[PDB]
């Protein structure tokens, strides 16, 4: 049973953040500085996670959590690590913006990975204490790397996010799919940053954030949008509707955000004027769907809604 | 009658920020995701203006308001829309940063409008409902428009800043005239950033702020300066002494700020530390000022001030 | 008016051929002389006479007054070009390039680049090429290539301009203006940006007037320089649009391909390398022909021939409009 | 039957320029602006190629080409069009800098495709006359693809340079492998560029050239060098010996260069100081290379040398 | 010497911890005070002396001299310090940020960010804090993070300096310096420079000395920021490493995590959000105790305590060399 | 007896430039690239130099060299190495630009010596064979350093230019001493770029160039002058006449250039549009002056002139 809060009265909005955030503080760990970005399924009778924790020598690690209710977790103070055959590809160099999702018979995870830059590290594990590293899904510079939660038409297939080697200024989100693991292709573009004249929160750069939610209706993707201020980058986020056979093909897309950074805990920490969704958890027969997002890249808030709500949001709003 | 409140007791500044700021909230309307930056004028028994209201979609637009009082506003929920003759200048495709003053028997609006970029639009309108759009005054990049008051001999007069197309890092002050308002020419320089060394708030870039208010010794200009920190633009507000017949010659410049990035509303939102004054409202007859600036790009604040002291202030503290 | 002039070579399927005699105007003609270039010519009296941006050795922007014969070989004043103005702070003389040059009615006009706390578009006239009368510069800062069209249109002056910024600057479209009096513009309208880098990349960074626009029956004839950006910088090469003869902002074709790109040793090494930039014209309509002047390398001066009809006909062939 | 001129009397070069030089001039074509960057291969009793020639629109366009002799070409006026199943990787947007090798049972030609921004295109042709198009091989931004001439151990191999949607100002060259020339995988960094200190001209980004050369030792890569001076990049190249098995693993790399902008024809020009190499002709018998290289973006240019030469040269010189 | 205290909170592990008294010196302390950081405070007396950084409303930085019997509760004059100088040229007052005090064998000196044509390391000495006699700036421009060694290094004056630019510095190595006679300075030595990203991330854009060298049996402690750059800006944090008594450029240890970073209100939200900045500290080697004064914000001053000996374990606990 | 050629008939110019140019060819060492911006002093019954030339790997070296003339030099095929005392600062990373003179008892060298970063090394020699190292005279960033020919007021004096570890946009003349070429100080400015409006050649950055001549008038300051253009910097050179007692004090500075970028040689190369000048060789007898620049940074060229008519030129032109 997934995390819930009860829209609050008179609220009009299509998500709303939970009264408990920031629900995991950035002092968890005896050497944290801060955990954001991280990701969470369902497992056994509870919910099991992959965090990024940075540390207080600003490290970027992936730790392992495990919790009974979604919201107090437990994670682990000692960073993962990936059994890997490959010396080359099994060397850790740093690790980011994890996502998880089940696909058929065992969990993967994708990452930031660090291999002569950014790019999509993968890895599986069937219970969540010891993870195999695969290749390496693409040549740097990519980011954003984010699974479907079954193959389509028979093969796996992912999303990301070309990027370059620093603090990206574009972004276009892209598809490819991959029948065994280990070589990728069949390459195509999903969707580019709005102009600013028509929706400015999603201007500068896009990626995918949360697992996409099969509904009906299509891949509901939640994702990430740039607007680039005079003082910085502003993220928020929004929803679009891929299509189920070919989610290459985008059927509607947002104009207004679902989230933007307006807490205190949102707009100051390390960095400001930060959401960044990472996963979400959800509920098909009641329709609950609960968003994890880093906070300021600090800590790690949740936020609910009604995918009914968020698919007639999507289209009534719909830019495309 | 203008809006008011007294010196706070033993406080030596020359303006002083309402107890109640913010005036106008982030949502006052249901899609407003900011309202900054905005126009205010008497009007009839009340008040009248053009707001800039960004919506959840970024989009940049201006709406009419009303109020009673100068301090509760009533917004419209639909944006403004101008009427035009000409199709091609009709054509809207973004406005912000709006100021509003009555020349002689109705009222302009001037805006930041797009027209290949950012220029300056014009309209009058009589009552705040029919607006009349004219000529775009300038080839863009220009931003931060602002007509006098009145005719200086026997033409309309607007300051201006020359910008770019990105976040302009740079920016001067210059004074143009319009027999017609329709061509405009006598272009003149007013003032440039100073140097860091003597006044480190206004070295970046300069604009003009609210409409020029007329003193016995010149014009009174309350202009926005921005400092560029390795962290982003700071943007304060100070004023000036121009000369009654000839507005591009500067009397006095104020080495200080009346007003800086203070408060968590002008410091914490959708752009931290901006305080940009749009508008002002005053009274001859007591010296009353009510100055009426854009907070964090966010919400809209209100400070209070004498011109007998802000004019005392400015010329004891000038940098010319 | 006898216009300069070469036939085609023999072979030459251009719509343009370079001269042979290029460049035409060396960089030491004056003793303090480092380069002359980007500069206006025109028909007057028996010969010709020109307003021409000669650099000094101190690398000062100058204008200087010239005369020619034969258009070919010119005699440039030693001294530079002062205007006269009765507006001290407008009057005041920081630098001056890029200058063009038509007469409009009842005397000559000079548009330049113009300081002004930054470049915009200074205006003068002159009756006789030896006085010269500063007007209000046309526009606020930051503005460059300012062209003026060679009569009233619907009984306004007007003007082409290419608002810019104060750097080497990385962006420029083409804008129009007029003005009932030489003294106050407005009713701006935007002419055309850069294409896109797929579809005709020499003019996909910034583009800009070049030559006074000349008048045919099918439209203006506007000939504009167009950058491309490489890894090594900016190469100028210039085209051909046609405007819409009453509403000049309209533009009613545009080449794809350019009509002239920096390939001789004059226009590719030099002060700045890769630089064709045209400035001025000379057409006869009885005949055709036209002699494009232009600045090579912003070093030295050049001329181009070729045909007015040639030239509609393949703007129309290749337009990208 | 390769073409030929001996080393000049007295020359300590291990590689020479051809007197002929440029062989392809700027204006083959009747709408040419210049010829540079291109792909030659031995075809039936001849020779073939795929060369880029940017008209003078400055359009980059493949067209194909044949050879008697490899030095005088008779190039198609048209550009090559690719047939393609797919509309959407079908659809033709630019294209530059081929490479042509025979792999197997057909000529590969891999080029820089834009596909939303640079990437590698593949395709294959039984006869120089039609091509048929395959996915592009990797997600943008991705060029200097260049194929090895057969299986490594069972499957295709290609280097390839990530790079970003600009004048990239870095690069490393990579290698990756495909079991049917859709999938990618197995990414393997190759080198980056060296440190200044060492090697200036090859010190901000390097990118493969030819299609490597097998020896008994390794193969033979020949590629371009950037050192960025102040007036801009100069490209020189060079040559590297790969592991025969393992390609990514460098064996040797050399410190000088090969050759360098040093003539007319590669210093003036659309783009001053290039030389870019692009195919090569070779004979294992005699132990003679013909290298083929754009000059200044304008021109294409040849140098010979000997195998063995350039073998020894890299190993005494080798940064490695 | 009684230096300020405060004990480590029931179960806080860390090495530093912040005064409860936070900020200890307001941003509007003078009346015409913008802020009030980057500060350097010193025993004089039976009390406390200081020179401060006190950007005032027109956002113009000048040095103020405070006066504190404790050390927390500072009485700062309003008007901005002046120095005597013997050559008018570099008596020249342009601007002074980011001062460091302390005393060397008979005298108090005074380091400061000095503009002279650019940013360089003004010297001073005083005796009494009232008159203050400037020396020879230190180095030629581009230079600040000017600290002097709190004695003699084998007979020479000592000095860590931050080779610089003249914007927003991108990149930074710490240098050692040393002199003869606090007038020509030589035998140039690099410190350190950023760590690796991938290793430590809070000091691998720039890093500059903070508070004077604290002289410890395992070393020099030096108490020094590191900049990280986020799409936002620049975050600074601080942090500790031990370098050789007798050559002080020799670093023994180096921590790979920071002391501390910007954590509270006060150093997350102010006039350059997210900057813990050390300027100076106290110590009492009898106790271990070392109180650390940081520019929060760039608006105003903070306190930090904690243990010597705990921080010489941490840093080589967790060095990075 | 110093190189000399008599002035044109009909040759206004001040400077002249050597027919012979180039006199020093990019190849006249078996691995040499280039061979630019070199010192040069009488020795013995002939001359002596320090030469700059970059090898076939880029890397940057000095070289010693020896000629009867002064026009026709024997390089030493071997980059000079220096000895010294110490380890840290005998660590050799590279070395361009060098200047050499004579002061007192023995030659000394400077040059722009990499030490985390650009610096001054410092060497001395008596008889150019062997070299001694000293401390480098600065901490990073610095370049352009030159040594007066002998102590003023008692202590060793040195020009240098401070810098940054890139392509330098700015750059300002400044004075330094020394008792013992040890320890510096004593920092003057001497001059600024000009601006723009007044005298473009020199108002990106300068720096000096050969060892400064003594006049009764002052010291002669040979430097050269940035333009920054849209496609690079161009590099010319022109005089100053500083106070003979106090050298940061500049007495006259020449308006127009003396030497600018014209000839092929100068114009086309590794770094186009550069005259660079390094050294020069006197006789107060005759005034005449030889000055030696760096063309293009490819090879060495020769100017020629008279010391009272630069003086004149100077005081003339001044700009000051
Ligand atoms: O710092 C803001 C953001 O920057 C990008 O690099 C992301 O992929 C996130 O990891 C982060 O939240
Ligand atoms: O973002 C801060 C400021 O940016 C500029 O573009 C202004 O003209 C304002 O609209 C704004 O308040
Ligand atoms: O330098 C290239 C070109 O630069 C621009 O500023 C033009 O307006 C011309 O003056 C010049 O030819
Ligand atoms: O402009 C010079 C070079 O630029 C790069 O983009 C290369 O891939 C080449 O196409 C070209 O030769
Ligand atoms: O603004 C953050 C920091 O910037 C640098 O210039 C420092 O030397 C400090 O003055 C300041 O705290
Ligand atoms: O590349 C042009 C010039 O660049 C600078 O770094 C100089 O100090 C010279 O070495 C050189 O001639
Ligand atoms: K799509
Ligand atoms: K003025
Ligand atoms: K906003
Ligand atoms: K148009
Ligand atoms: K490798
Ligand atoms: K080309
Ligand atoms: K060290
Ligand atoms: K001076």
């Amino acid at each position: 049973i997934i995390p819930w809060e009860e829209r609050p009265a008179g609220c009009k909005d299509v998500l709303w953040r939970s009264v408990a955030n920031p629900i995991i503080p950035r002092d968890l760990l005896p050497t944290s500085n801060s955990i954001f970005n991280s990701a969470v399924v369902p497992f056994g009778d509870g919910f099991a996670g992959v965090f990024r924790c940075d540390d207080t020598s600003r490290r970027m690690r992936l730790h392992v959590g495990f919790s009974k209710d979604a919201i107090n977790w437990n994670i682990k103070e000692e960073p993962l690590k990936f059994q890997c055959d490959d010396e080359e590809i099994g060397t850790w160099v740093y690790g980011y913006d994890p996502r998880v999702c089940f696909i058929e018979d065992r969990y993967y995870v994708t990452w930031c990975n660090g291999y002569h830059g950014p790019t999509i590290g993968v890895a599986y594990t069937f219970d969540f204490e010891t993870f195999h590293q695969l290749e390496n899904a693409f040549i740097p510079f990519n980011r954003n790397g984010v699974l479907f939660p079954r193959k389509i038409n028979g093969r796996f297939a992912m999303l990301s996010r070309p990027s370059d080697n620093g603090h990206t200024p574009f972004g276009d989100i892209f598809y490819s799919e991959s029948p065994d693991m280990e070589f990728w292709g069949r390459h195509r573009h999903v969707m580019s940053p709005a102009a600013f004249e028509v929706s400015a929160w999603q201007c500068t750069k896009i990626g995918a954030g949360p697992i996409p939610v099969e509904t009906p209706e299509g891949w509901l993707l939640i994702y990430h949008g740039v607007l680039h201020s005079c003082n910085g980058y502003v993220y928020s986020f929004g929803s679009a509707l891929l299509d189920l056979d070919e989610p290459w093909k985008v059927k509607f897309r947002s104009g207004p955000y679902l989230l933007a950074p307006r807490e205190p805990y949102e707009c100051m920490g390390d960095v400001p004027n930060v959401c960044f969704p990472c996963a979400a958890l959800h509920d098909n027969e009641t329709g609950r769907i609960a968003i994890y997002y880093g906070c300021a890249d600090t800590v790690t808030g949740l936020a609910f809604g009604y995918i009914p709500e968020i698919i007639e949001f999507t289209k009534r709003t719909s830019i495309i």
